[PDB]
């Protein structure tokens, strides 16, 4: 599923993503638009052999089982094609574990190079939240 971008807003704000350890919304929509272009079924190769999968691209290396990423680690205990459904329950519980992991947003290399420190509300303007 391509969501749309208040569409995204709402989803993520219902499963209370809006300042959970302390990220604003905008800063969540901002990390998957420049992700995953808001689809769902995006995938992408690490140069590390993993894959990032889904909405907020989480990697094969230590959240998600994908049966090809040698020596890595599953601690979201999940297939890695769960993150690719229309529904994006496992991919925000699965976030929602990554971030309180020590280093915040700045596990997404997309987040510190593109959304830290720049006007994210901009990313929920015009949504009815
Ligand atoms: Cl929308
Ligand atoms: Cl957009
Ligand atoms: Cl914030
Ligand atoms: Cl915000
Ligand atoms: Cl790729
Ligand atoms: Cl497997
Ligand atoms: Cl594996
Ligand atoms: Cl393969
Ligand atoms: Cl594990
Ligand atoms: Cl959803
Ligand atoms: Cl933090
Ligand atoms: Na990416
Ligand atoms: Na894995």
């Amino acid at each position: 599923k391509v969501f749309g971008r208040c569409e995204l807003a709402a989803a993520m704000k219902r499963h209370g993503l809006d300042n959970y350890r302390g990220y604003s919304l905008g800063n969540w929509v901002c990390a998957a638009k420049f992700e995953s272009n808001f689809n769902t079924q995006a995938t992408n190769r690490n140069t590390d052999g993993s894959t990032d999968y889904g909405i907020l691209q989480i990697n094969s290396r230590w959240w998600c089982n994908d049966g090809r990423t040698p020596g890595s680690r599953n601690l979201c205990n999940i297939p890695c094609s769960a993150l690719l459904s229309s529904d994006i329950t496992a991919s925000v519980n699965c976030a929602k574990k990554i971030v309180s992991d020590g280093n915040g947003m700045n596990a997404w290399v997309a987040w510190r190079n593109r959304c830290k420190g720049t006007d994210v509300q901009a990313w929920i303007r015009g949504c009815r939240l």
